[PDB]
């Protein structure tokens, strides 16, 4: 499913991504618009052999299994494929472990580049919530 913005932050929040960790509603959403342009099935390989999935573009190494990548963890004890459902609620779960791990959200290197610092708030204008 590709998300419209607003309907995106709609379903963050419903699922209590609004300020977790600190994080306000809008850095979840920009992140996921360049990690995944909003598109849960977004998947992308890595030079170590895992890959990402979902609108966060969780990696397999650590937080799911996708039955390929050697020496994976599965923290989040969740196929790899759940992560690229309609249904966002094991990316968020998935991600609240993430975010809780040490280095909160620059766990997401597309955060660190095109979000931290800037004006966040500006990805939920416009939107009922």
């Amino acid at each position: 499913k590709v998300f419209g913005r607003c309907e995106l932050a709609a379903a963050m929040k419903r699922h209590g991504l609004d300020n977790y960790r600190g994080y306000s509603l809008g850095n979840w959403v920009c992140a996921a618009k360049f990690e995944s342009n909003f598109n849960t099935q977004a998947t992308n390989r890595n030079t170590d052999g895992s890959t990402d999935y979902g609108i966060l573009q969780i990696n397999s190494r650590w937080w799911c299994n996708d039955g390929r990548t050697p020496g994976s963890r599965n923290l989040c004890n969740i196929p790899c494929s759940a992560l690229l459902s309609s249904d966002i609620t094991a990316s968020v779960n998935c991600a609240k472990k993430i975010v809780s791990d040490g280095n909160g959200m620059n766990a997401w290197v597309a955060w660190r580049n095109r979000c931290k610092g800037t004006d966040v708030q500006a990805w939920i204008r416009g939107c009922r919530l």
